[PDB]
């Protein structure tokens, strides 16, 4: 009952935002082309060595730049590998940006190594320094919207358990999709980047 109330104002905030995204792909690729660089000077992506990092839909800023990055810099770079079943998701290891190219994709379009392939598992290696967090939505409080089915609030708390230090989730939003406040439960986020 009051758990409804909840996610009625997520469920709005959704469409909203969802509305105010589906911005021309031009300007989807400024505000992009401006985060990458933001993030590329950032100390926690500097420092940190492990990282995962998601495959942009595209109502979210384009990470692919920041791939590039990653790689240029001999760092261990990992992607989401979600099961629609469930609200479960591994983050797997990737070893080129090519290799992105290659990999099947889900009903979302969204691309990902398939079930016969056995994938090096982030938590199966030392964890993650420094996860990059996509959303709907965040406010300046810190707090995300996520797409609703639990994805990213349950593989944070395995963080939790796996690693002594958490890692430092660095969420990457438009202009757009930042909000005065957002409907909450779980879990914060360390930091959104915009503007
Ligand atoms: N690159 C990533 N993708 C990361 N990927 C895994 C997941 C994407 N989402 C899911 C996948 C299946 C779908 C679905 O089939 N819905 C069904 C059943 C869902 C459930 O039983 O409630 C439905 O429509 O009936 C909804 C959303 N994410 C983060 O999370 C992050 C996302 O924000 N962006
Ligand atoms: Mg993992
Ligand atoms: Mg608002
Ligand atoms: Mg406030
Ligand atoms: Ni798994």
């Amino acid at each position: 009952m009051a758990a409804a109330a909840v996610s009625s104002a997520k469920r709005s905030l959704r469409g909203e935002l969802k509305q105010r995204l589906r911005m021309s792909a031009e300007e989807r690729l400024r505000q992009s082309r401006v985060l990458s660089q933001k993030v590329i000077a950032h100390s926690e992506y500097q420092k940190s060595k492990r990282i995962s990092i998601f495959l942009s839909m595209q109502d979210e800023i384009e990470t692919e730049e920041i791939i590039k990055d990653i790689f240029q810099r001999g760092k261990i770079c990992f992607i989401p590998r979600y099961r629609f079943q469930s609200n479960h998701m591994d983050m797997v290891r990737i070893e080129s940006p090519e290799e992105i190219s290659l990999l099947p994709k889900t009903s979302w379009n969204i691309p990902q190594p398939g079930e016969g392939d056995v994938r090096e598992e982030a938590l199966s290696t030392g964890g993650l320094d420094l996860i990059f967090m996509p959303g709907l939505g965040f406010d300046k409080h810190g707090n995300r919207l996520g797409r609703g089915k639990g994805y990213y609030d349950a593989y944070l708390k395995r963080c939790l358990q796996h690693q002594e230090v958490k890692p430092y989730t660095l969420a990457l939003a438009f202009k757009e999709q930042i909000c005065l406040q957002v409907p909450v439960n779980d879990m914060k986020v360390d930091e959104v980047l915009y503007e």
